[PDB]
């Protein structure tokens, strides 16, 4: 008795609303500013045309033909064969990441929070930044608001597809795109939009000479996409004949990357004009943003509707997150939904506490040489799960399919679309990843 979209545009809102989230706004800013912008920029770009794509189609077809989870999608279409392993790294991958995401989906809460209570109106004597540092250095005040946006995560997971996942309201997402189009163009009249679009748009290509400036970028273009673990290939498990795959590909890659660019053109003309350095870190947007906010008269109105909104992509993003291990744990060892979802939500919560500790006393930790919890958890999942499941994905259809098979899963015919989705997974996106991951070694 698996659950289906009840909708006809339910499947396609659904992939939309896993794809638009904390990586078009937080990640994308921080990633771009410390990797040299406009360089990195274009890598990403092309890595979402010519691999993400692709590999986007490639999880959908897996996903509807199996009518399965992400691990069980391959054991159903390839019995015995080892290209399981993708769907295997996919699940640990959404344990990862949902660790962490919901650490800065709680920064999120919190910001709100300080809006809605008056507390951020104006500048507080420690500054923006101080201000900042001083929540994520707390050991106890992030892990509080952690747990609440878990409990969100966990409550539409257990409600079901048709009655949680595929209820989410259909004007945040627009509303959320129309706040950061009108938030970009104010930030271009401070000042600092010259060396802010300079940088976000005139390509120094001394910085593609480091190979991980290309792991950076592979890796926020599988991120963003939600990509490479099985997301895309469970929301499309539930999907039945009635939808064109090709289209919906197109559209959420086409969707993500405009909220990350309009969120560059938002961000950079406001670094440059507030005089910070774009290569903060992960708390760049969590100080600029409300520094932007706090120049404006009816500033406080926008920061909650910007946080209300943000928060918004984030939950229907961690949703999806959860939804990966969920349908895995249902199948493989009877476990209804409700159970699945709260042992899994509260083991990821878990998880995701060390991580919370690294931006505090837990900061001279390392796990991986040179990172931290956060960004130890970050690069293995990031860096290596996800473009290395993507990697296995692309090579399954490619080399474990009928190419006829293929296309007609696909809703291709032998056109050259259809020969040119076939030749990324075949070679341009698995030689891709392969090259990126041997030059950055
Ligand atoms: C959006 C859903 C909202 C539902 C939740 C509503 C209930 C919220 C309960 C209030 C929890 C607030 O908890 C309290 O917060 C304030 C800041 O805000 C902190 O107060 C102080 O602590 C930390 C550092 O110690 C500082 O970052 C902060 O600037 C300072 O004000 C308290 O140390 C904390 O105990
Ligand atoms: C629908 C969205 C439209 C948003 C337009 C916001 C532009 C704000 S103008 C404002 O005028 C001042 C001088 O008059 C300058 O000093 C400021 O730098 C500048 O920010
Ligand atoms: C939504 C607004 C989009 C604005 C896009 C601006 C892209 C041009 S950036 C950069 O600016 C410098 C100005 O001198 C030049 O040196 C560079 O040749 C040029 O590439
Ligand atoms: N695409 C989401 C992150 C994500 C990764 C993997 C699966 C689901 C979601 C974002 O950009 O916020
Ligand atoms: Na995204
Ligand atoms: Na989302």
């Amino acid at each position: 008795g698996r659950e289906q979209w009840a909708s006809r545009l339910g499947f396609i809102l659904a992939a939309m609303g896993s794809a638009v989230g904390l990586g078009n706004i937080w990640r994308f800013s921080y990633v771009t500013g410390e990797n040299g912008g406009a360089a990195f920029l274009l890598v990403y770009l092309g890595f979402i045309a010519l691999i993400g794509i692709p590999i986007v189609l490639a999880e959908f077809t897996i996903g509807r033909r199996a009518q399965s989870d992400a691990v069980g999608s391959f054991e159903k279409l390839a019995p015995g064969k080892p290209w399981k392993v993708a769907g295997l790294m996919g699940v640990a991958a959404g344990f990862l990441i949902l660790s962490f995401y919901g650490v800065i989906a709680g920064w999120i809460l919190f910001y709100l929070f300080n809006y809605i209570t008056g507390q951020l109106w104006s500048a507080p004597a420690e500054g923006f930044g101080g201000f900042f540092e001083g929540f994520i250095a707390n050991p106890t005040l992030p892990l509080f608001w952690q747990a609440l946006f878990m409990i969100a995560t966990i409550w539409i997971v257990a409600i079901g597809v048709k009655k949680g996942i595929e209820r989410s309201n259909k004007i945040l997402m627009p509303l959320l795109g129309v706040l950061l189009i009108a938030l970009a163009i104010y930030s271009l009249t401070l000042g600092g939009a010259k060396e802010g679009l300079a940088f976000l748009f005139s390509p120094d290509w001394s910085a593609l000479k480091d190979p991980g400036v290309y792991l950076a970028a592979i890796s926020q273009a599988f991120f963003t996409l939600s990509l490479g673990m099985g997301a895309l290939i469970t929301y499309g498990s539930y999907v039945s004949k009635d939808s064109r795959l090709p289209g919906a590909a197109v559209s959420v890659a086409g969707l993500d990357t405009a909220f990350a660019i309009i969120a560059g053109i938002m961000i950079f003309p406001a670094v440059f004009a507030l005089g910070l350095s774009p290569s903060g870190g992960p708390g760049l947007v969590f100080v600029v943003l409300p520094d932007i906010f706090d120049s404006i008269r009816l500033g406080p109105i926008v920061g909650i509707a910007f946080f209300i909104l943000l928060g918004a992509a984030a939950l229907s993003s961690a949703v999806s997150l959860l939804e990966v291990p969920v349908a895995y744990f249902m199948r493989k060892f009877d476990w209804s939904r409700k159970q699945a979802a709260i042992t899994l939500g509260v083991i990821i919560t878990l998880l995701g506490i060390p991580s919370s500790l690294s931006f505090g006393v837990l900061g001279e930790v390392t796990i991986i040489p040179g990172l931290n919890i956060f960004d130890s958890v970050d690069f293995i999942a990031s860096s290596v799960f996800l473009p290395l499941g993507g990697m296995i994905i692309a090579l399954f259809i490619g080399w474990g399919w009928k190419t006829s098979d293929a296309l007609a899963e696909s809703d291709l015919t032998d056109s050259v679309w259809g020969k040119l989705w076939i030749l990324s997974l075949r070679f341009i996106a698995p030689i891709a990843i392969l090259i990126v991951f041997l030059s950055a070694f």
